């Protein structure tokens, strides 16, 4: 028999987006209902293979295995078997996961947004998922966690029970939802999503969900758990985000033996050959990942599962460790993010790249476009651009203690030796709303950036508390201050002072750099005058006593000319046009001879696809800095009124602040922040600009990232919502 007659379910999963789940039963993979994914069986293991179409139309492919607590190692076994096999019949191409029972992957858990289900059984104790009629329950479920939630099935008694959880005594025709008195109004929320599954996909519509809270359960509760005692309390990242070493290894055709290769991050890419196989070992955060080399041989390549193990073993790891194993070709962005500047050889030419994150496969690309901008949300978040930056602006230098307005005839024009406050009116839907840009000089004093960060924080205070506030350091714009200038360059100097104090002399020879953005405006930042700091993608103006050059680069466009002539302009300098690649050996001389310099094109379009925005909560309590990812689909729901969440961009992070989240919270919004950046594998350019941003006020380049967004979300609470209206 062929295998496509035989698993047809499996011809489809190979050629339609969507998601697929069979159950191992007995060395064999048999399809688990549509109306049932989510719920899993204790004592089995399944197979997961998730098709994402990439854009170019090609599909591609997640196979994860999932392992319950009570498995045999023969029934993991035939997971993992028929995992690197499904993986075969796909032409090696999909990425591999080992998944654990209660520790499984951001990936895994963004396909279940209701929710999983842990159920008691096996095929050993002879049980199956089947819907058909006829349903005699008694079951009780502990719903537990906040972003992550998961319903495990338990002893139907009171001893099961405790305050600070929620918990569903499933009856049949009656749901019977009841929460702990110390549960917080999140994590009910969140249970009456397991309840409505239940009622919906198990109950075909036709059952009643209950819900009530200690003191007020039903006599149907107290008939079957018996009268109620006095219940016990509630059981609920760090730093080890930081380092990673990578590995060379050397038979799974034979017994594991390892070398290491790098034993710092990030890693070089060149570290990994074609002929071999490696370990990328991130194991005290919990993870690690096995790369293949297209010329690794079969043998090789086939056990990487196995290699994973031993590893796991050797290092003595926990054994909920997860395991990704990726192809040469095929690796995850998260992958790629530990190494110096990933280029994959083609990869300027298609649409997208090595993958395309699950979570945002949905996502339309749309591009910039100055006149419909005030009408997407879409774009706004996509191109970091809150309105096209005409809007009304007031614009401060930091002067000691105080605020004093720069020359309106200057505006554009900013000192590595100040700090400045720009305070600026947006719009964008029919809304206005407000942005205080705080630029940190690179040569500023530490009592005068000190000062710009405190006086930011007293303009919005005294604003109303609603301005979003962004810290953007000196080098690091972001794209939406750029555009803030008419059509001139964003202009930064080294080093100076425009305070009427101390004008100082310019210095002798001077290379500016000329960025422009996605929405054509420009910046021009002072460097080092080195040919090391020259850019293909970028033009560059040179002075030197003697004359004034304009370089351009072949990436360099219209855009980028023209805002560095208007420098030039500033410089009351005469520009001499000069195409790279063939420019005057005075020029050469000027920047003190001629080294290697960056000529890889920029990402552009593909940002996103490189580095797609993750959402994560974050908390401080116990004086450890804990993050915890948030998976799937970016939603405003996931934004828990009493946290404080960190939207990543690449170019920048946005923090959001809960109305209803605590003080010392609230006030350590900015040091979160630096420590999620600070801690990030990818070894994040510390000057990356942060946003802070509150509930109620976002701005169009953070909440356009969430499809699904409404406004009024907040007038009613989430939880009285839910209550009504979605269930009963």
């Amino acid at each position: 028999n062929s295998m496509v007659v035989e698993h047809p379910e499996f011809l489809k999963a190979g050629k339609e987006p969507g998601l697929q789940i069979w159950r191992v039963e007995k060395f064999d993979l048999v399809p688990v209902p549509t109306n049932l994914y989510g719920d899993f069986f204790t004592g089995d293991a399944y197979v997961i293979l998730k098709t994402v179409q990439l854009r170019n139309g090609n599909l591609q492919y997640d196979l994860h295995y999932w392992l319950g607590n009570e498995c045999s190692q023969d029934e993991s076994g035939a997971a993992a078997i028929f995992t690197v096999q499904l993986d075969d019949y796909l032409n090696g191409r999909a990425v591999q996961h080992r998944e654990v029972q209660g520790f499984e992957s951001a990936t895994f858990l963004g396909y279940f947004k209701s929710g999983l289900k842990y159920k008691k059984g096996g095929v050993a104790s002879g049980f199956k998922h089947v819907v058909p009629n006829e349903v005699v329950v008694q079951r009780l479920f502990q719903v537990k966690g906040r972003r992550v939630v998961r319903a495990t099935e338990v002893p139907v008694s009171w001893e099961s029970f405790n305050n600070g959880d929620c918990f569903i005594l499933d009856l049949g025709n009656n749901i019977h939802q009841w929460c702990g008195s110390n549960s917080n109004r999140y994590e009910r929320l969140k249970a009456t999503q397991v309840s409505k599954g239940i009622r919906d996909n198990e109950r075909s519509g036709r059952a009643r969900v209950h819900v009530s809270e200690e003191g007020t359960e039903p006599e149907a509760m107290l008939q079957v758990l018996g009268p109620k005692p006095a219940l016990p309390a509630g059981t609920e990242d760090a730093a080890n985000r930081k380092l990673a070493k990578l590995y060379k290894v050397s038979n799974g055709a034979g017994t594991m033996s390892v070398s290491l290769v790098a034993d710092e991050n990030p890693f070089a890419q060149g570290a990994l050959k074609s002929e071999d196989c490696f370990i990328l070992d991130h194991g005290k955060d919990g993870k690690i990942f096995v790369w293949k080399g297209k010329q690794a041989n079969t043998e090789e390549r086939k056990a990487a599962l196995k290699t994973a193990s031993d590893f796991i073993t050797k290092m003595d790891y926990p054994k909920q460790t997860q395991v990704s194993v990726l192809p040469e070709g095929g690796e995850t962005p998260l992958f790629k993010q530990f190494f110096k500047n990933w280029r994959d050889p083609d990869q300027t030419d298609g649409l997208g790249l090595s993958y395309l994150s699950s979570h945002i496969a949905n996502v339309e690309r749309v591009p910039f476009d100055a006149a419909t901008l005030h009408t997407s949300t879409a774009m706004a978040a996509q191109h970091g651009m809150d309105d096209d930056g005409t809007g009304q602006k007031q614009i401060w230098r930091i002067e000691g203690s105080n605020k004093v307005p720069v020359d309106p005839a200057t505006y554009g024009q900013f000192y590595g030796g100040d700090s400045y406050i720009i305070l600026y009116n947006y719009r964008h839907g029919g809304r206005q709303g407000q942005i205080i840009y705080n630029w940190q000089g690179a040569q500023s004093t530490q009592d005068e950036v000190a000062a710009s960060a405190i006086l930011t924080a007293q303009l919005d205070e005294e604003l109303g508390g609603t301005p979003v506030q962004s810290r953007v350091v000196q080098g690091k714009e972001p794209a939406h201050l750029m555009s803030l200038f008419g059509g001139k360059p964003m202009i930064i100097y080294k080093g100076g002072t425009s305070r009427e104090g101390g004008q100082t002399a310019p210095a002798s020879t001077r290379l500016f750099q000329v960025r422009a953005n996605s929405a054509g405006a420009t910046r021009a930042v002072e460097v080092l005058p080195k040919a090391g700091a020259l850019n293909s993608n970028d033009a560059f103006v040179l002075k030197t006593p003697s004359a004034a050059y304009l370089w351009v680069g072949t990436g360099a466009s219209e855009a980028e000319k023209t805002g560095a002539q208007e420098l030039l302009r500033v410089l009351r300098a005469q520009p001499v046009q000069v195409a790279e690649g063939s420019e005057p050996d005075g020029f050469w001389e000027a920047l003190g001879g001629k080294a290697a310099y960056r000529t890889s094109p920029r990402l552009k379009d593909k940002k996103m696809d490189a580095h797609p925005p993750r959402l994560f909560a974050c908390s401080n309590k116990i004086g450890r800095f804990v993050i915890e990812e948030v998976p799937g689909e970016l939603m405003q729901e996931d934004l828990a009124t009493d946290d404080v969440m960190l939207l990543d961009t690449w170019d920048q992070v946005f923090v959001w602040v809960g109305k209803d989240s605590q003080e010392e919270e609230k006030t350590e919004a900015l040091t979160s922040a630096k420590r999620y950046i600070e801690t990030d594998p990818a070894n994040r350019d510390r000057r990356t600009p942060i946003t802070v941003v509150k509930q109620g006020f976002e701005p169009p380049s953070f909440v356009g990232w969430f499809l699904g967004w409404d406004d009024d979300y907040w007038s009613v609470d989430p939880l009285d919502r839910a209550m009504a209206e979605l269930a009963a």
